[PDB]
């Protein structure tokens, strides 16, 4: 009744808060950030790390990427771009795009808020778990460039899930709202968030006005992520067991799914370490893979990735007419932000300045839902 949950629902890993400071609640499986990806099996639906944990083994009925099919209609460019590269089957009812799966032996189909709306009855079980009592108020975060279909539809989402949306808010300015940059007095106030998530690049610009909050830029690349330097990994991987074993295993789709898992794990432990161990038993014909990777091949590999995370942040200086120098704080947000080579462009692009990420960069999004969703109650 006076609790409130904040909750980042990302493309690829949505997050719980619970301002208390802000508490980030960890899963059952103790993670903090959660899969956005539902699975139909022959006896259950799994949700979170039970649902992409088995993505190699039933990659047609594992659904995610719900958030690029919410609120457009079937026949939108981008639904039917995207449409083209996801193992799952995407159909046409009303012009409106379902997601349809085999569940229980059965055809079962899905509009992308339901989707959505098992992944937040899973974030809201976290948090109910942490609590100890039942929680529906929430603050549920949207991408800046979001259009009122797809707001209304993310909001549909949390309704169907059993939650009482207090506010649909944009990431920026719940990342803006975690830092505190609402809350630093009378002018204007200039950030820019550097969002870099699993699927996904967004820049704003925001001016925080006397407490008020304006958009004055957004840029980036919808299409790039910590998947694309996953597969810059798996590329790299499938040439050096070509080269080790003379074989190619890009057509076993089982392998290559299963040198992903891997390649994303080494990825992450990068981010803390200069060396990474792929420990791979049986990958293809039998054959163990098991090999390693330093930062420098690895930020070698992505390189032309991470320079082009540059451009949009110059288009979005730009379109806000502002200069670097003008921008008070630099925000980083996304777990692809921990990346090193990643801070260490955006800094020296940004003349040596300090960046913010003393927030884990994938919470501060919940985080900031979650003192706006303390404050929204409270009042
Ligand atoms: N230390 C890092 N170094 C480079 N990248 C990183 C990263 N931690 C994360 N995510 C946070 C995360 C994601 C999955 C997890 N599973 C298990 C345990 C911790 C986990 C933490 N990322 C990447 O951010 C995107 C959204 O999670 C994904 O592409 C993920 O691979
Ligand atoms: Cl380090």
């Amino acid at each position: 009744k006076a609790a409130a949950i904040g909750i980042d629902l990302g493309t690829t890993y949505s997050c719980v808060g619970v301002f208390q400071k802000v508490e980030i609640i960890a899963n059952d499986q103790g993670n903090r950030t959660t899969p956005s990806y539902v699975a139909f099996t022959d006896t259950e639906r799994l949700i979170g790390d039970a649902a992409k944990n088995q993505v190699a083994l039933n990659p047609q009925n594992t659904v995610f990427d719900a958030k690029r099919l919410i609120g457009r209609k079937f026949g939108d460019p981008v639904v039917q771009s995207d449409m083209k590269h996801w193992p799952f089957q995407v159909i046409n009812d009303g012009d409106k795009p379902k997601v349809q799966v085999s569940y229980k032996g059965e055809t079962k189909a899905f509009y992308p808020e339901e989707i959505s709306s098992m992944v937040l009855t899973k974030m809201k079980e976290i948090a109910e778990a942490y609590l100890g009592y039942p929680v529906t108020n929430a603050v549920i975060t949207v991408p800046a460039y979001f259009n009122d279909s797809q707001r209304q539809a993310t909001k549909d989402a949390g309704v169907i899930a059993g939650l009482n949306v207090l506010r649909i808010i944009n990431e920026p300015t719940a990342a803006a709202i975690a830092y505190g940059l609402d809350r630093t007095g009378k002018g204007e106030r200039n950030v820019l968030i550097f969002d870099l998530g699993g699927g996904t690049f967004d820049v704003s610009i925001l001016t925080i006005d006397d407490g008020i909050f304006e958009v004055k830029a957004t840029a980036g690349d919808t299409h790039l992520g910590g998947e694309d330097f996953d597969n810059r990994l798996v590329n790299h991987f499938v040439e050096e067991f070509k080269r080790k074993h003379k074989k190619d295993i890009s057509q076993n789709k089982r392998a290559v799914r299963r040198l992903r898992t891997a390649c994303e794990r080494a990825k992450r432990t990068l981010s803390s370490s200069t060396q990474a161990s792929l420990e791979i038993d049986s990958l293809f014909e039998g054959i163990d893979f098991y090999t390693s990777i330093t930062r420098a091949r690895f930020e070698e590999l992505c390189s032309d990735l991470f320079r082009s995370t540059l451009e949009p942040v110059e288009k979005a200086l730009r379109d806000a007419k502002l200069d670097k120098a003008q921008i008070h704080d630099l925000v980083l947000v996304g777990g692809s932000t921990r990346i090193p080579k990643v801070q260490k462009l955006l800094q020296d692009f940004f003349n040596g300045r300090d960046l913010n990420k003393s927030i884990n960069p994938d919470e501060a999004v919940a985080y900031g839902a979650a003192v706006q969703a303390a404050i929204l109650i409270k009042s």
